[PDB]
């Protein structure tokens, strides 16, 4: 009756992609999420999706903490929820990407987590944990491992300036990034540098992807 | 022991109209509500009631989010509670109205919801979901489908100005409305335009109703 | 394992007065309270106690809402907790008083409640519900029935001024009071008017009591 | 399935030191903590650790209330959590210390608690309860019994000034202290007076320890 994530939902007999209620160990009130029941067997809990630029992603700290957008469309689940999910078990991360030319690619990471051992994940900046890459999109996230999450109004990166403001996004910026999936929906090639929905290892630093979806599943 | 709404309360053997405790899926602490155990079989959870103008409804955003008034009289349950209720299952909406001339009418909607797929229903403005009308009061709500909730201190309507301020209420304003049940208790016909407890399809834009009650029941 | 109040604690086999954990229906996290297991059979949950003036009771709204002092001594449980307790069942109120001359008296009320039907008890001012007096101290509370709770920084009384500020306390002031148990610990007779720990029906308006304890038990 | 502390975790079959989920009686959502499963039989819940000066401990009131640092390294669990743990049962405290010269020592207290009978532990300043010393480090905490917790931005000590600011730490200061484990990581002997990680009874007032760990276990 109380699935902890989309894998529990799947194993309980629910095979259709869609919105379901999940109840993380330390977030007993629970919340709704979009479940991908098809990718590599299914059971993936989505936490980010870009697909048409209908939602503004250049948001501040509170928004990235609490989440925004809609589960059936573009959205960000919220770092407080992502933390609740990834700390209750060992999760893997799957990232699906799509360009404006019919092309698709993906990146899988054997281990993924946010603020895994932080006493206060929010004050600690929801530090990223990620490793073990494999896929077709190439790795554009391993360099971000260990970095705190930075937004336009809360700098915690390794740059002299605010990477989030400079690259119009919100991410576990270093100095500054190799991936920027929460960047501006610029739609394809653009002159501005690395400030769109980027995944450098696949499409470079001046090409804003058409679609992106970040999801997790217990290892 | 833990009814999720008034229908569960009814099915458990409670047949008297009154105040009962309910526990929505994602609001485990629960809260009290007024249950209508008579209308069309009973089991309706009330979330709004106007009946004598004793309570001020020209309130701000926090009040409409958290609720105000008293369960045994005029009140607004609060968008956070209405959201908790309508997202846990598919609900229908029933609206009972009464004028100052002994007359009554009602409007039933096969589907009703608030912020159904919003990651953060409050930030998303508790968007309205409603469809499938039937009744005697006529439909004065379908045009509001998809609109966010707007209050005098938080504009999210499709008007150049603030509909909530202009029509002294709080509603899922468009530009501006066909219904305004949270408007001023003006008592019958009035010169001011559409700023009373209106249900245009039944009594027009210049007649403030004597009674209104909005309630929901699982489809 | 989860007593809802001190009566449940008593009925479970706990006969010693003391501090115990209770879990109100709509406050599942629970909290600790002092239980009186001797008065008229025992099972009373204490919510207020004055006994030596060691604690300041001239506090603001947040303090009276959340509570202050210590369970083993002078304290105020907090209106949010008192509300959680009195709305889960029908409770009676018992008030024990003591003067500085060895004398004692008590007042019992067959029904007692705070914000019983308020959608938002805090915004509604935790309105008092009380009736059916009997005892030796005389009735000094029935006149306060229906009044909202007023503090020095939140006026909701029927006076032109702030009763709480004027009589240095916090109570369900009318205009202004017949009882003021949260008043200043003035110790016996005093020149200032009605601004001490008063229970007018027993000791008048210019005598601050030595001891007072307010507690509840399911009817 | 719901251990209340690390002793429950141990008794359930978990013998490895590490991070585990615990669920205090009045903090049902639960949280993670580091468990010491080796010291004197194991089952100790850690709430403070200093080991390399990588974390800033000169923090304000909110930080000491909510916690900071990481469970696998230097951290402070947070007074709200320590309170939730120590009020659910009778706990003993164990303090392990280490200097920069290979030396180690410890202090054990038969009884330990924070804000044990406070209606609102935070407003009451999380008062310290501690007694019954035994060990090799000597007692440097008994004098602090009964004192409230003081930080650089919230003075509640018995000093004319702010002990926390003066001795660059956060503690249950009196006037001012005999122990200062949350002080500056000064690394050994230092000229400044008593403003490092001190445990006076063992190493004096001008020697900042290399390691310290504070943990609790049910008596
Ligand atoms: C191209 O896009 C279409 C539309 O989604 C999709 O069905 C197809 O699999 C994609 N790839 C190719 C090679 O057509
Ligand atoms: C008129 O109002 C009365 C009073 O509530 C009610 O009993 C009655 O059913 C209403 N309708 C008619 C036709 O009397
Ligand atoms: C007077 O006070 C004492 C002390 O608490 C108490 O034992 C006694 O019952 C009181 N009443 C009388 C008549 O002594
Ligand atoms: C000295 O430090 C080492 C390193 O941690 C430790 O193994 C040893 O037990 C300590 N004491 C002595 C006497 O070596
Ligand atoms: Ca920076
Ligand atoms: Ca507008
Ligand atoms: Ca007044
Ligand atoms: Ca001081």
């Amino acid at each position: 009756s109380r699935p902890r994530d989309c894998l529990d939902v799947l194993l309980s007999g629910q095979q259709d992609d869609g919105v379901y209620s999940v109840f993380p160990t330390h977030y007993p009130a629970g919340f709704q999420v979009y479940c991908d029941m098809r990718t590599d067997g299914g059971g993936w809990t989505v936490f980010q999706r870009r697909e048409d630029g209908s939602v503004n992603f250049f948001r501040g700290w509170d928004a990235y903490r609490d989440g925004f957008g809609r589960l059936t469309g573009e959205h960000w689940l919220g770092l407080k929820r992502i933390h609740a999910l990834t700390t209750q078990a060992a999760y893997e991360l799957h990232v699906d990407l799509e360009d404006f030319e019919n092309g698709t690619a993906y990146a899988r990471y054997g281990s993924f987590g946010v603020g895994l051992f932080s006493v206060d994940p929010e004050e600690d900046g929801y530090p990223l944990t990620v490793a073990d890459y494999s896929g077709t999109a190439g790795d554009s996230l391993l360099k971000h491992s260990g970095m705190r999450f930075t937004t336009k109004d809360r700098d915690s990166d390794h740059s002299e300036n605010n990477c989030a403001a400079f690259y119009r996004g919100a991410w576990w910026y270093r100095n500054c990034h190799t991936s920027n999936l929460n960047g501006q929906y610029l739609r394809g090639a653009h002159a501005s540098y690395a400030d769109g929905v980027e995944w450098s290892s696949w499409t470079g630093w001046q090409y804003s992807l058409k679609f992106s979806e970040m999801k997790i599943r217990p290892v």
